[PDB]
């Protein structure tokens, strides 16, 4: 069977499914920032922000480290890269 | 600017955010079929299945033609075809 891949690859779909999320993606493409700096840079409030990092998060697009009071995301490799990257051509159709 | 080629990119991860209506893909890729042999294929009703295939459409990954009284869906391209394969490299992780 195929599955459960395509359950995750459902939420990957899901991470992906909101426009002003994508922004995130753009910003962190490349080079970790923290949640604040993220926040601040796509207009979003702090709640707002780390709600779709964790949307991110659980479609396994973006990783997370704890320093101090702070937290830092980034995408979480190469394959992601490419995979926002290939998208985008898809998107642009 | 980068939009609105992110709510596009917004309507490919919707198309995307549902692990059955991926089974539609894996069964298309690759070779047209019509949406009674889809809807038998993965068990879906004529309603569910052609609900599935719109969603695909609007994400712009699949294609429709109309044949008489049936209607043929096909994966949209090969870009298509790249961006499921490599997906599912992302999921596996």
């Amino acid at each position: 069977r195929k599955a459960a891949l395509l359950d995750q690859v459902a939420r990957v779909g899901k991470a992906l499914a909101n426009g002003r999320r994508l922004q995130i993606l753009d910003l962190l493409a490349q080079g970790e920032r923290a949640v604040e700096a993220i926040a601040t840079a796509t207009g979003m409030n702090l709640t707002t922000a780390s709600a779709n990092l964790q949307a991110l998060k659980s479609g396994g697009l973006v990783e997370a480290r704890r320093e101090g009071t702070r937290q830092y995301y980034r995408i979480a490799g190469e394959d992601v890269a490419r995979l926002f990257a290939l998208v985008q051509v898809v998107a642009d159709e």
